[PDB]
Protein backbone atom coordinates (compact mmCIF):
# COMPACT_ATOMS: atom_id res chain seq x y z
CA UNK A 1 0.00 0.00 0.00
CA UNK A 2 1.06 3.63 -0.44
CA UNK A 3 0.60 4.67 3.30
CA UNK A 4 3.19 1.71 4.32
CA UNK A 5 5.47 2.64 0.98
CA UNK A 6 5.35 6.17 2.88
CA UNK A 7 6.26 4.76 6.28
CA UNK A 8 8.81 2.56 5.22
CA UNK A 9 10.63 5.46 3.42
CA UNK A 10 10.62 8.04 6.61
CA UNK A 11 11.65 5.04 8.34
CA UNK A 12 14.63 4.33 6.59
CA UNK A 13 15.92 8.10 5.94
CA UNK A 14 15.71 8.60 9.94
CA UNK A 15 16.94 5.14 10.88
CA UNK A 16 20.13 6.34 11.54
CA UNK A 17 19.15 9.42 14.28
CA UNK A 18 17.77 6.71 16.11
CA UNK A 19 21.20 4.25 15.85
CA UNK A 20 23.42 7.39 16.41
CA UNK A 21 21.50 8.15 19.96
CA UNK A 22 21.30 4.77 21.04
CA UNK A 23 24.95 4.30 20.48
CA UNK A 24 25.66 7.47 22.55
CA UNK A 25 23.75 6.27 25.33
CA UNK A 26 24.97 2.89 25.18
CA UNK A 27 28.41 4.48 25.72
CA UNK A 28 27.56 7.13 28.54
CA UNK A 29 25.64 4.22 30.72
CA UNK A 30 29.08 2.49 30.24
CA UNK A 31 31.70 5.50 31.40
CA UNK A 32 29.25 7.68 33.59
CA UNK A 33 27.59 5.16 36.78
CA UNK A 34 31.12 4.06 37.99
CA UNK A 35 29.41 4.90 41.73
CA UNK A 36 30.67 1.43 42.82
CA UNK A 37 34.32 1.16 41.55
CA UNK A 38 34.46 5.07 42.98
CA UNK A 39 33.00 4.06 46.35
CA UNK A 40 35.26 1.06 46.55
CA UNK A 41 38.36 2.72 45.23
CA UNK A 42 37.98 5.44 48.18
CA UNK A 43 37.13 2.76 50.60
CA UNK A 44 40.68 1.36 50.02
CA UNK A 45 42.33 4.35 50.59
CA UNK A 46 40.22 5.33 53.46
CA UNK A 47 38.40 3.58 56.18
CA UNK A 48 34.67 3.70 56.53
CA UNK A 49 34.27 0.60 59.13
CA UNK A 50 33.78 3.31 61.33
CA UNK A 51 32.07 5.59 59.82
CA UNK A 52 32.15 9.08 58.38
CA UNK A 53 33.79 12.03 60.25
CA UNK A 54 31.52 13.60 62.85
CA UNK A 55 32.98 16.93 62.47
CA UNK A 56 34.97 18.62 59.24
CA UNK A 57 38.44 16.76 58.80
CA UNK A 58 40.71 19.25 57.21
CA UNK A 59 43.96 16.83 57.69
CA UNK A 60 41.51 14.20 55.60
CA UNK A 61 40.84 16.80 52.83
CA UNK A 62 44.27 17.47 52.67
CA UNK A 63 44.78 13.74 52.26
CA UNK A 64 42.39 13.66 49.21
CA UNK A 65 43.28 16.88 48.00
CA UNK A 66 46.83 15.00 47.06
CA UNK A 67 45.03 11.80 45.96
CA UNK A 68 42.47 13.00 43.88
CA UNK A 69 42.76 17.06 42.86
CA UNK A 70 43.80 16.34 39.02
CA UNK A 71 41.12 13.76 38.24
CA UNK A 72 38.12 15.09 40.34
CA UNK A 73 36.54 18.38 39.92
CA UNK A 74 35.35 17.35 43.48
CA UNK A 75 35.00 13.93 45.61
CA UNK A 76 33.71 14.49 49.48
CA UNK A 77 32.10 12.64 52.05
CA UNK A 78 28.89 14.34 53.41
CA UNK A 79 27.71 13.73 56.57
CA UNK A 80 24.01 12.67 57.22
CA UNK A 81 23.30 14.69 60.49
CA UNK A 82 20.74 13.47 63.53
CA UNK A 83 18.64 15.86 62.15
CA UNK A 84 18.86 14.80 58.72
CA UNK A 85 20.68 17.70 57.33
CA UNK A 86 24.10 16.78 55.16
CA UNK A 87 27.11 18.33 55.62
CA UNK A 88 30.27 18.22 54.11
CA UNK A 89 32.84 17.07 56.55
CA UNK A 90 35.66 15.92 54.48
CA UNK A 91 36.29 17.12 50.36
CA UNK A 92 39.31 16.82 48.12
CA UNK A 93 37.51 20.79 47.11
CA UNK A 94 39.01 22.65 50.70
CA UNK A 95 36.94 25.20 50.57
CA UNK A 96 33.75 23.27 50.48
CA UNK A 97 34.81 21.71 53.72
CA UNK A 98 31.83 22.44 56.42
CA UNK A 99 29.09 23.52 54.05
CA UNK A 100 25.55 22.71 54.12
CA UNK A 101 25.00 20.13 51.33
CA UNK A 102 20.96 19.77 51.54
CA UNK A 103 20.38 20.89 48.08
CA UNK A 104 23.53 19.36 46.43
CA UNK A 105 22.07 15.97 47.73
CA UNK A 106 19.66 14.42 45.94
CA UNK A 107 19.86 10.68 47.04
CA UNK A 108 17.20 8.87 49.11
CA UNK A 109 18.28 6.50 51.66
CA UNK A 110 16.09 3.68 49.99
CA UNK A 111 18.28 3.60 46.85
CA UNK A 112 22.21 2.72 46.43
CA UNK A 113 23.51 5.39 44.58
CA UNK A 114 22.50 7.44 41.58
CA UNK A 115 24.51 9.40 38.80
CA UNK A 116 23.26 12.28 36.62
CA UNK A 117 24.67 15.32 34.35
CA UNK A 118 24.67 18.88 35.96
CA UNK A 119 25.80 21.90 34.19
CA UNK A 120 28.12 23.50 36.54
CA UNK A 121 26.59 27.20 35.99
CA UNK A 122 30.01 28.35 34.48
CA UNK A 123 31.45 28.52 30.94
CA UNK A 124 30.16 25.02 29.11
CA UNK A 125 30.99 22.94 31.96
CA UNK A 126 28.91 19.41 32.42
CA UNK A 127 29.31 17.77 35.46
CA UNK A 128 28.69 14.01 36.50
CA UNK A 129 27.27 14.01 39.43
CA UNK A 130 27.58 10.37 41.36
CA UNK A 131 25.82 10.35 45.05
CA UNK A 132 26.50 6.97 46.79
CA UNK A 133 24.61 6.21 49.96
CA UNK A 134 27.48 5.13 53.03
CA UNK A 135 25.70 2.41 54.87
CA UNK A 136 26.66 1.57 58.50
CA UNK A 137 27.86 -1.71 58.02
CA UNK A 138 25.67 -2.94 61.11
CA UNK A 139 22.76 -1.53 61.00
CA UNK A 140 22.49 -0.52 57.44
CA UNK A 141 21.40 3.41 58.18
CA UNK A 142 22.41 5.99 55.84
CA UNK A 143 25.50 7.49 57.52
CA UNK A 144 26.69 10.05 54.60
CA UNK A 145 26.74 10.29 51.02
CA UNK A 146 29.96 10.16 48.52
CA UNK A 147 29.48 12.64 46.37
CA UNK A 148 31.85 13.34 43.18
CA UNK A 149 31.64 15.73 40.92
CA UNK A 150 34.12 14.73 37.27
CA UNK A 151 34.09 16.57 34.06
CA UNK A 152 32.67 15.52 31.36
CA UNK A 153 34.13 17.11 28.61
CA UNK A 154 36.45 13.73 28.19
CA UNK A 155 33.61 11.98 26.66
CA UNK A 156 30.90 14.88 25.55
CA UNK A 157 33.78 16.19 23.44
CA UNK A 158 34.04 13.08 21.26
CA UNK A 159 30.53 12.20 21.28
CA UNK A 160 29.02 15.14 20.02
CA UNK A 161 31.33 16.11 17.53
CA UNK A 162 29.98 16.04 14.24
CA UNK A 163 32.69 16.60 11.19
CA UNK A 164 32.52 13.54 8.90
CA UNK A 165 27.53 13.16 11.18
CA UNK A 166 24.29 13.42 13.21
CA UNK A 167 25.05 16.42 15.75
CA UNK A 168 23.97 15.55 19.60
CA UNK A 169 22.54 17.56 22.78
CA UNK A 170 22.54 16.14 25.79
CA UNK A 171 18.91 16.76 27.49
CA UNK A 172 17.92 17.62 31.48
CA UNK A 173 14.83 15.74 32.29
CA UNK A 174 12.47 18.81 32.52
CA UNK A 175 13.69 19.76 28.55
CA UNK A 176 17.07 22.20 29.02
CA UNK A 177 19.84 21.31 27.32
CA UNK A 178 22.53 21.12 28.76
CA UNK A 179 25.03 20.88 26.46
CA UNK A 180 25.42 20.11 22.15
CA UNK A 181 27.05 19.94 19.16
CA UNK A 182 25.84 23.64 18.29
CA UNK A 183 26.99 25.67 21.89
CA UNK A 184 24.05 28.29 20.00
CA UNK A 185 21.47 25.40 21.93
CA UNK A 186 23.36 25.35 25.51
CA UNK A 187 21.07 26.08 28.22
CA UNK A 188 17.69 26.35 25.77
CA UNK A 189 14.07 25.23 26.37
CA UNK A 190 13.02 22.31 23.96
CA UNK A 191 9.41 23.18 24.91
CA UNK A 192 7.37 26.13 23.17
CA UNK A 193 8.19 27.76 26.54
CA UNK A 194 11.11 28.31 29.19
CA UNK A 195 9.95 28.78 32.77
CA UNK A 196 12.60 28.80 36.13
CA UNK A 197 11.09 25.23 37.15
CA UNK A 198 12.64 23.71 34.46
CA UNK A 199 15.85 24.65 35.74
CA UNK A 200 15.25 23.09 39.23
CA UNK A 201 17.64 19.77 37.86
CA UNK A 202 20.11 21.20 35.57
CA UNK A 203 22.58 22.65 37.86
CA UNK A 204 24.24 21.71 41.45
CA UNK A 205 21.61 23.20 43.36
CA UNK A 206 17.80 23.21 42.94
CA UNK A 207 18.05 26.51 43.58
CA UNK A 208 19.73 28.56 40.55
CA UNK A 209 18.27 30.05 37.98
CA UNK A 210 19.54 33.05 36.57
CA UNK A 211 16.93 35.31 35.19
CA UNK A 212 18.77 35.84 31.56
CA UNK A 213 18.37 32.15 30.70
CA UNK A 214 14.49 32.69 30.90
CA UNK A 215 14.72 35.12 27.77
CA UNK A 216 16.54 32.42 25.43
CA UNK A 217 14.24 31.38 22.49
CA UNK A 218 13.23 28.13 23.39
CA UNK A 219 13.31 25.29 20.27
CA UNK A 220 9.62 24.40 20.45
CA UNK A 221 10.30 20.53 19.26
CA UNK A 222 7.41 19.30 17.04
CA UNK A 223 6.78 15.39 17.37
CA UNK A 224 6.64 14.60 14.09
CA UNK A 225 3.52 12.18 12.70
CA UNK A 226 5.03 8.27 12.55
CA UNK A 227 7.63 6.59 14.32
CA UNK A 228 7.87 7.69 18.45
CA UNK A 229 10.46 10.45 19.54
CA UNK A 230 10.71 12.03 16.60
CA UNK A 231 10.88 15.58 16.39
CA UNK A 232 11.17 18.78 13.51
CA UNK A 233 12.72 22.18 15.32
CA UNK A 234 14.47 24.87 13.42
CA UNK A 235 18.10 26.16 14.42
CA UNK A 236 18.41 29.88 12.88
CA UNK A 237 16.74 29.52 9.39
CA UNK A 238 17.75 25.80 9.00
CA UNK A 239 15.13 23.15 9.25
CA UNK A 240 16.16 19.91 11.55
CA UNK A 241 15.04 16.52 12.33
CA UNK A 242 15.97 14.62 15.59
CA UNK A 243 15.30 11.84 17.88
CA UNK A 244 15.14 12.00 21.84
CA UNK A 245 16.42 8.66 23.60
CA UNK A 246 15.62 8.69 27.25
CA UNK A 247 18.42 7.24 30.21
CA UNK A 248 15.50 6.93 32.64
CA UNK A 249 17.86 5.37 35.36
CA UNK A 250 20.68 8.16 35.03
CA UNK A 251 18.13 10.85 34.61
CA UNK A 252 19.07 12.71 31.26
CA UNK A 253 18.11 11.93 27.64
CA UNK A 254 19.53 12.25 24.68
CA UNK A 255 18.57 14.54 21.51
CA UNK A 256 20.43 13.52 18.05
CA UNK A 257 19.44 15.72 15.27
CA UNK A 258 20.40 16.85 11.45
CA UNK A 259 19.20 18.95 8.90
CA UNK A 260 16.43 17.79 7.50
CA UNK A 261 18.09 18.16 3.56
CA UNK A 262 20.81 16.24 4.61
CA UNK A 263 18.30 13.43 6.24
CA UNK A 264 16.28 13.69 2.95
CA UNK A 265 19.17 13.84 0.61
CA UNK A 266 19.70 9.48 1.27
CA UNK A 267 16.31 8.99 -0.71
CA UNK A 268 18.96 9.80 -3.82
CA UNK A 269 22.31 9.69 -2.75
Amino acid sequence: SNIQQYKKTLSSITSDLRENALFKAHTLQQTIPLNIDILALFSEIFDLDRGVPAEPDLALSKEMEKIFHSTYKEISLVKKEADGNFRVVASSRIEQLGKNYNQEIFLSDSQPFLATLRHSGSDSQVLAVLQTNIFDISSQEVLGVLYTLSDTNYLLNGLLAAKDSVKTAILSKNGIILQATDSSLDLVSIHKTVSKEQFCDVFLRDDICPPHLLLRPPLNLDPLPYGENFVSFCIGNTEMWGYIHSLPEMDFRILTYEEKSIIFASLWR
